[PDB]
């Protein structure tokens, strides 16, 4: 059949035939009216069955022989006379009018269904989501009205309360109800609103207008809201979102819908709220009118078990209005003032007039639901009952029936609802126990609550005693929240390719994780040997730091809302922050390149960049209490985070307006000069002081106590406790800054003799002036080796691919392979004696030098780029040529359009050859720089300078070449111009962000670089080696100062926060939406107090008369 | 004039991108020497006998009811984005205190018409 | 995924149709271009008659992109064909290219000196004109990239907008 509706849902029909109570109508043919009018006690009469075993009876005279001997006339027995099929009517209505065409499902099943055949429909057929809530809103059966004070609020909180816990509203559907005023509270209230409410209206078929349009089989029905006024019937109402119409078989009469109702909220009380969760899907029963079924049913919910709290609503008609009166009135549990029955009979009599035995009968049924006083809520809408009956509805279900504080709690967890926890389940004076508490936390981490989070910590939860092992193991290890199926591919990665089917994940797996995200030699405290003994045994199990473990597991769940809240809760900030920044951004490089489901890189590069900015801002406000201390806090070792730094992690992910911060920037200034107050001197006296040693005595230094935020290596820091003669020669040599001019002075020396080897002969031998050339180059290639082993990270080939990573490493590469072919070419030559350049050996290895040249002039960028300004400038050229390159490929085709037809009209006898390559290309290159070869244009010309090169077609050249550098020039230039004058200032930006970025590597090369440069530094390596073979800079605090510099992180958090919020408080776009919002409260407030004032008025005339 | 003529082009590069790549599904799979084989193939075939997005029934659906969700989803935020902008909660705010400042005074002269009944009862 | 429809699933991608074409356009500006460079005899040079090859065929492509355009009104398709520029080029290219074809190929040859007959050299300088419209060709494949293409698309808008000052 292809539909689970046909093969299960089955319908009803009074195939047997039972005629109405007597009478003929009039019009004496007795037998034509018989079968013309007669009604069947089914609810149709003979000629709408059509029952074709009934229809060759409808002939006869009907189905079942005449007076039919009265017990058998009342034998219709609806399990009996009535009978099942495939149903019919299945489909989804299509409202028509209204506006956007709202558009619900119907079925039309039988009674006789099973209630979990039922859910079966709604959540698998349907493909609805459970709730966590059902509101089922019984009242008037006729329809009514409200005061439109009382029936937007009712659309307020009804609406809010279904929507923050994808409640279902349970109604009548019919559009004479309750329907009808809670479907409005739909339409006022944006109902849709992205969110739309699962309202549901269960109705009898045998009652609904138009059942013919709703027939058929998936069909979208034509159905619209026309109120006849000859329609007898009820119209669908149009905002309900489903419908299930019971089909009874009868038609007309109403009453088959109660059960099925009931036993559907049994059958989602039966259901599991939430998997982590162990209550059911509350119920709430809500009252907006009523006659005796109501009152009735609302006496049956007390009565039940589970007892079904109730929700009266005082102002909205007969019953409600009576069951706020009767309950007002009435004391603990179960009374009538001493005389109240004269007085609430003649309510009963007046509300509901049956007459003095059926309102006592009632009154009695009345007595019984105010005796559970205690499971029934009357909000009244006239002042503040109960705080907006969102929190009515809410909080009834946290109401006598016996539900301890925890299941008080997980019950608004699952809702997610803290104003309610807040202020109806913290309320003053709990009785919690010991393991609810850590037990909600558990839940709220791995449903990621966060304000649950915040609200248990802020409630007494100590995350120190709740975070052992099996928790935070368990907490990896859950299906039960928002999960990252990125983490699970980064396990197989580091466990070799393996998962075996099971695997409850571990935290030496994640620990293997991390070491592997955060890359280089980061261990992590999974790894160790404290933590791998302890692992395998399970006070000691209770991680000293919790949230650096929790900020990292919402970091490797991608939860950053839990990230973000865990973040500011502990110590250690900008060091959280940094690593966050560098676990996200290495799962974004693994999750965009490897290919194994939707990309989810853009969500997690953007997590990086968030946590990367708050490390700055902090950085900001750090600098701008202390500029002191916030240089210490970049450097200090962290002992929590693998005994990194702040700078280290920054760098680490590459995170440039961290490095780019004047704090660094200030910091790296100061380890640059070292021992020295550069203050206080200029580098005049450090150039001079070089070449003249003893004038080192006589520049000045930075005491012990200037050198406090600076890290130092070892032996540098020992000497500080000493200032003496041998002290401030080592405090010289030492520093960056001497390195470098030092080696300047020797790299300007180098070019100098290399300049004059190469413009000078050069004879068999090499000349004093290039031994030192080839001395230099050997030594400082050595130096380069020595660079790339001493690197940062064991993984050989880490350190060399980081170190390639590198313009003028590369280029070094190339410069020194290059040198030393040169030097074998020019030295292991057989030279000849008669003439050098006889020897194209000779030759070749003098041109390599004339070549190698180069790279060591390009490489006083490098040092030029040390200044402010120059340095931007230099990283701009790089940048900038990336960026000309489709404009110079544009040139580039315009001088071939011109070069070949030049070539080509004016050389026509040409052989092949590759002169053909170059003049093609040439000349027209030679144009671009102002040569406009004015004396080769027109060949044929007196004034010519090729004038046998006049011949048919040349005439041609002079016209293709004005259209040549047109195009060049008046274009294609000014286009460059143009190019670079409008792009000038965010490259510029960039540069100098870059340049003080670079500024890091650049500066802290320098303290591993040896003393003396690169002719002499082999003194430096062979001392090394011998050192070595006989046998960075950490900022050293004291115990008072690590202690001091804590207390300075926390205030400038607080400080963060504080201005952060202070800010926007005081910003104009929030004052002017709290005036807004206080307007809207307070003009609701002069009309009420308005409203009362006529109140006041109307005493006036009372006591006046 | 470089800023603007580049944003133009961009859109236009963009505009011709689609007639561009759009020419390369009708175009035959070999080039320009070897193009008259698919073109005598195609001759010899279409003498002895453009691209859709093919939807199941399924999907047809599922799209006209994202079609609609974003229509609403448009609709909304643009007016969540004027009503929640400060020119409109300026005027609200200045359009109630124009009725606040009437009921204030008529408020203002009640009080004034429940004094006289405070000497009134007195005497 | 088979293997056959592997084969399918590539050649009839519009990335691959590119590069192929690409590739047989940039081989064909090398031939076009020493054809141009070095002596043309009586007879065309086997790189010759591939380049002669290639403008014929790809003719053929443009007559059949006109007939299989969109729309079955004729003058429509023609009068959408001409508003692009570098199909308006390849018609003045591609007729060029005959008329110099004719007139290199079906010349009265002199055997003691070519450039001796007017008709041959006109031929010749056909070629060597004709081949700028393929050179500017490479700009339509140039703009298939994010960056390049808007430069392209800027150099008309930008001389329309200099002519002013050009005229002064
Ligand atoms: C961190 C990474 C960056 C640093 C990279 C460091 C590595 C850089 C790598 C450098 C090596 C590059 C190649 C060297 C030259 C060999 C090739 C050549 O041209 O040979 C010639 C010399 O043949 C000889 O026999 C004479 C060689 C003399 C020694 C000079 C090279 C050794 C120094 C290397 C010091 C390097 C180590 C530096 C310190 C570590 C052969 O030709 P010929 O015999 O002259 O003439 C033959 C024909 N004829 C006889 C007819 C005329
Ligand atoms: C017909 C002639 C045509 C061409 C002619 C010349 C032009 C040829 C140009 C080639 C450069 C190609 C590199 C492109 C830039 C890439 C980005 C970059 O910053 O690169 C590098 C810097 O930039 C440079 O290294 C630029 C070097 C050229 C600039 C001019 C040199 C002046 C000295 C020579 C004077 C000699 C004069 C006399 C000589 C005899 C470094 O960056 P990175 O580490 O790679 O990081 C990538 C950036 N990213 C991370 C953001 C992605
Ligand atoms: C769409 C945009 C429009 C563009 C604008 C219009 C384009 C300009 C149009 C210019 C008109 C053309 C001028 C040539 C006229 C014929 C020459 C001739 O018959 O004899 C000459 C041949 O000389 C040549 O054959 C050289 C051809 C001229 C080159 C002009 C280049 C454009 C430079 C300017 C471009 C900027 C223009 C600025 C505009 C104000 C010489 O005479 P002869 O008797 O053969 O020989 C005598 C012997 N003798 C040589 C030994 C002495
Ligand atoms: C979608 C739209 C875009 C595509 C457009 C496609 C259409 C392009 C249109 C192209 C046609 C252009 C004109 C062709 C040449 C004729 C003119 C000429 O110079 O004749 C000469 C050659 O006269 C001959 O008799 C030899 C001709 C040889 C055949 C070459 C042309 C035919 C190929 C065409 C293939 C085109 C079809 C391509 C596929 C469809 C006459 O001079 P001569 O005899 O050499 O010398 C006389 C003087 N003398 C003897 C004293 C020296
Ligand atoms: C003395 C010399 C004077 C002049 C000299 C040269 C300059 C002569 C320039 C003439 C161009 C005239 C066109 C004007 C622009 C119109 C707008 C436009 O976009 O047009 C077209 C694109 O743009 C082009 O086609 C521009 C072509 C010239 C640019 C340079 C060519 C470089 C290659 C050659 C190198 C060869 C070098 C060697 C050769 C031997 C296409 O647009 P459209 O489809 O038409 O739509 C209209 C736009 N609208 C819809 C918005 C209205
Ligand atoms: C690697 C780093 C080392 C450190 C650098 C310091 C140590 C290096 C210092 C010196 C080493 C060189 C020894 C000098 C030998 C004297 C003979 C001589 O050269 O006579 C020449 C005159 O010219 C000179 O005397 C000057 C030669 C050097 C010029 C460059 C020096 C500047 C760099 C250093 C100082 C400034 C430092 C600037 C920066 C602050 C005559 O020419 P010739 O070639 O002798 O004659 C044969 C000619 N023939 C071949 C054509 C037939
Ligand atoms: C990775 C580095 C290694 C590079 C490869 C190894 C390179 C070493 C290669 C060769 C070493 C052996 C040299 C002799 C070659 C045989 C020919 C011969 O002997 O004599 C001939 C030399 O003919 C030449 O071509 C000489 C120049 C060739 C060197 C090319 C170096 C470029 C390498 C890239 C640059 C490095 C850049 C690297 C940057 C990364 C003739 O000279 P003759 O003997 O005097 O006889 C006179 C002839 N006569 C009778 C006609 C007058
Ligand atoms: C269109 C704009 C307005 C112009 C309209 C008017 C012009 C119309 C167009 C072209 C005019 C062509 C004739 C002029 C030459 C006469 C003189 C002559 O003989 O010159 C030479 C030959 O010249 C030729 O043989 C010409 C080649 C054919 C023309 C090719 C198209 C060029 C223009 C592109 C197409 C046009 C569209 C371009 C769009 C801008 C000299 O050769 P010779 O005689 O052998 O000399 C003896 C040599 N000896 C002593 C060394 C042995
Ligand atoms: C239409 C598209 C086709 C597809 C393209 C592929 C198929 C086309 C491939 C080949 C067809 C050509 C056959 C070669 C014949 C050999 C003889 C020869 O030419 O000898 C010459 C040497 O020069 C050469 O051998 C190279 C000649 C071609 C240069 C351009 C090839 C690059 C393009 C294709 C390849 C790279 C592709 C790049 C793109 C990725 C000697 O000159 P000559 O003229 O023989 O001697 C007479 C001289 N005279 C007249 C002055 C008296
Ligand atoms: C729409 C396309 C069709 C174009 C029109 C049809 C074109 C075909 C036209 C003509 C075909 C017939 C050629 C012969 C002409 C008579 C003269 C003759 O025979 O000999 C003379 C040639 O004199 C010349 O002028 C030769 C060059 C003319 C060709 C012009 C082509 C430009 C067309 C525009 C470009 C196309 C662009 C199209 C883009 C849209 C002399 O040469 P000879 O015979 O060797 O005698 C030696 C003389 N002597 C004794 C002095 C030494
Ligand atoms: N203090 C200080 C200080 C001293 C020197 C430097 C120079 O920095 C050198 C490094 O600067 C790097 N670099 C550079 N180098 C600039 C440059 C290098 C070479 C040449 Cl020929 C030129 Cl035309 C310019 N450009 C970069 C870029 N655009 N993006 C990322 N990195 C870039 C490059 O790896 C190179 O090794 C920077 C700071
Ligand atoms: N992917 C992709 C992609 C690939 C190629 C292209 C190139 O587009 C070609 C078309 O671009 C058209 N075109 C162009 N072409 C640019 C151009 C054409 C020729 C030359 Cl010589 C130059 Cl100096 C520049 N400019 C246009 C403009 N200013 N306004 C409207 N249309 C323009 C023109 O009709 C031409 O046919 C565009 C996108
Ligand atoms: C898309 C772009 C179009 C333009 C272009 O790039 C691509 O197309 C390329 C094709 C090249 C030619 C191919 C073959 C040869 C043969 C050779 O014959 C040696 C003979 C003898 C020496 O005497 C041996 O001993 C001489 C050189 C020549 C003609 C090339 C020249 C450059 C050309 C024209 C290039 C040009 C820059």
């Amino acid at each position: 059949q292809k539909s689970w509706i046909e093969s299960t849902l089955t319908k009803r029909e009074c195939v047997y035939i039972i005629p109405s109570s007597k009478d003929p109508h009039r019009c004496l043919p007795g037998c034509q009216i018989c079968q013309q009018l007669v009604r069947c006690f089914c609810g149709r009469l003979v000629k709408q069955h059509a029952c074709f075993t009934a229809s060759l009876a409808m002939k006869y005279s009907d189905v079942k022989l005449g007076e039919h001997f009265n017990q058998a006339i009342e034998e219709w027995s609806v399990e009996k006379h009535t009978e099942q099929s495939p149903t019919d009517a299945y489909g989804v209505i299509n409202f028509q009018g209204g506006s956007h065409s709202y558009r619900a499902k119907y079925v039309r099943l039988s009674y006789d269904t099973k209630p979990e055949i039922i859910l079966q429909l709604l959540l698998k057929e349907w493909q609805m989501e459970l709730p966590k809530l059902v509101i089922s809103v019984h009242g008037g059966m006729q329809k009514f009205e409200l005061h439109p004070r009382i029936k937007q609020l009712l659309g307020k909180g009804l609406i809010k309360a279904a929507v923050t816990t994808g409640a279902w509203i349970l109604t009548g559907g019919v559009n004479t109800g309750v329907a009808k005023h809670v479907g409005d509270a739909l339409k006022e209230h944006a109902s849709r609103s992205s969110r739309k409410i699962c309202t549901i209206g269960i109705a009898p078929w045998g009652v609904i207008e138009n059942r013919n349009d709703l027939v058929g089989r998936d069909v979208v029905a034509p159905y619209q809201t026309l109120l006849n006024p000859l329609s007898k019937l009820n119209v669908l109402n149009n905002l309900h979102s489903h419908f299930i119409l019971v089909d009874d078989g009868t038609v007309g009469k109403y009453g088959a819908e109660v059960r099925l109702r009931r036993e559907l909220e049994k059958t989602i009380n039966q259901q599991r709220i939430h998997a982590r969760i162990g209550q059911g899907v509350p119920v709430v029963a809500l009252i907006f009118e009523g006659g005796p079924n109501v009152i009735l049913t609302v006496l049956e919910y007390l009565q039940e078990s589970p007892p079904v709290p109730v929700v009266v609503c005082e102002g909205t008609g007969r019953a409600a209005d009576l069951l706020a009166y009767i309950h007002k009135q009435t004391e603990e549990g179960g009374n009538l003032p001493d005389a109240a029955e004269p007085d609430i009979i003649s309510t009963i009599k007046k509300t509901f007039n049956f007459g003095q035995s059926e309102a006592v009968h009632l009154f009695q049924t009345m007595m019984e639901c105010m005796k559970k006083k205690e499971l029934i809520t009357v909000f009244h809408i006239g002042s503040e009952d109960h705080q907006d009956i969102d929190v009515a509805i809410l909080t009834a279900l946290l109401k006598g029936t016996n539900a301890s504080a925890f299941d008080q709690l997980i019950l608004t967890l699952a809702w997610d609802r803290v104003d309610i926890a807040k202020n109806h389940v913290f309320v003053y004076g709990q009785q919690w126990l010991v393991g609810s508490l850590e037990q909600a936390m558990l839940d709220a981490l791995v449903m990621d609550r966060v304000s649950f989070v915040k609200l248990l910590i802020e409630n007494g939860v100590s995350m120190h005693k709740f975070l052992t092992i099996p928790r935070l193991e368990e907490l990896y290890n859950t299906k039960q929240g928002p999960t990252n199926p990125m983490l699970f591919h980064l396990i197989r990665d580091v466990k070799q390719g393996n998962l075996p089917p099971g695997y409850k994940i571990t935290l030496i797996d994640i620990g293997l994780v991390i070491e592997y995200l955060m890359g280089g030699t980061y261990r992590c405290t999974y790894t160790r040997k404290r933590f791998r003994l302890i692992y395998n045994s399970l006070e000691t199990k209770r991680f000293p730091y919790p949230l650096n473990e929790l900020l990292i597991w919402a970091c490797l769940m991608k939860r950053q809302v839990m990230a973000r809240f865990l973040w500011q809760h502990g110590e250690e900030s900008m060091a959280k922050a940094l690593v966050a920044c560098k676990i996200y951004r290495s799962m974004a490089y693994e999750a965009k390149q490897s290919d194994l489901v939707d990309d989810t890189s853009e969500e997690l590069k953007q997590y990086s960049n968030d946590f990367g900015q708050l490390a700055v801002e902090l950085l900001e406000q750090s600098f701008r209490q202390d500029e002191t201390m916030a240089m210490k806090l970049l450097t200090y070792e962290l002992k929590n985070w693998s005994n990194s730094t702040c700078l280290k992690l920054a760098v680490s992910s590459r995170l440039r307006p961290f490095v780019a911060h004047t704090c660094t920037q200030m910091l790296l200034s100061d380890m640059w000069m070292g021992r020295l107050n550069m203050r206080k001197n200029s580098w005049y006296k450090v150039i001079l002081s070089i070449l003249v040693p003893p004038a080192i005595l006589m520049l000045e230094y930075k005491t012990k106590a200037e050198m406090s935020h600076i890290p130092q290596s070892q032996d540098a820091h020992q000497m500080t406790m000493e200032l003496p003669i041998t002290r401030k020669f080592y405090a010289f040599y030492h520093a960056p800054i001497v390195k470098f001019w030092f080696n300047t002075l020797a790299y300007l020396g180098f070019l100098m003799l290399y300049t004059f080897v190469v413009l000078v002969k050069m004879e068999q031998l090499p000349s004093v002036q290039e031994w030192i050339v080839i001395a230099y180059i050997f030594t400082y290639a050595i130096e380069k080796v020595r660079e790339v082993f001493m690197s940062e990270a064991g993984k050989i080939s880490q350190k060399i691919k980081v170190w390639f990573s590198d313009y003028f490493n590369v280029s070094d590469t190339i410069a020194i392979i290059s040198f030393f072919v040169g030097f074998g070419l020019r030295f292991g030559a057989k030279w000849n004696y008669i003439n050098a350049y006889d020897n194209h050996v000779f030759v070749a290895g003098r041109l390599i030098y004339c070549l190698n040249i180069i790279f060591w002039y390009v490489r006083l960028l490098d040092f030029l780029a040390v200044n402010q300004q120059a340095g931007p400038y230099v990283m701009m050229i790089g940048k900038m040529v990336a960026n000309m390159f489709y404009i110079v490929v544009i040139m580039a085709l315009v001088l071939l359009s011109f070069g070949v037809p030049r070539k080509a009209i004016l050389y026509p006898h040409e052989e092949p050859s590759w002169s053909l390559a170059k003049d093609i290309v040439f000349h027209p290159y030679w144009m671009i720089f102002g040569e406009v070869y004015a004396y080769e244009i027109d060949v044929c010309a007196n004034d010519s300078t090729l004038p046998t090169i006049c011949g048919p077609g040349t005439w041609l050249t002079p016209f293709l070449q004005a259209v040549y550098l047109f195009v060049q020039y008046i274009i294609m230039v000014n286009l460059l111009i143009a190019f670079f004058n409008n792009v000038y200032l965010q490259v510029k930006a960039i540069s100098n962000i870059v340049w003080k970025y670079q500024r890091y590597h650049f500066i802290m090369a320098y303290h591993e670089k040896p003393v003396l440069p690169p002719p002499l530094i082999i003194l430096s390596h062979i001392v090394s080696l011998f050192c070595c073979v006989c046998k960075g800079p950490k900022l050293f605090l004291t115990e008072e100062d690590q202690k001091k510099l804590h207390d300075f992180e926390e205030q400038c958090v607080e400080m963060y926060f504080d201005e952060k919020d202070d800010k926007f408080n005081s910003g104009s776009e929030e004052r002017i939406r709290v005036t807004f919002e206080r307007v809207e409260q307070m003009s609701i407030q002069i009309k009420e107090v308005g409203d009362r004032v006529n109140y006041i008025k109307r005493s006036l005339q009372s006591l006046d008369s």
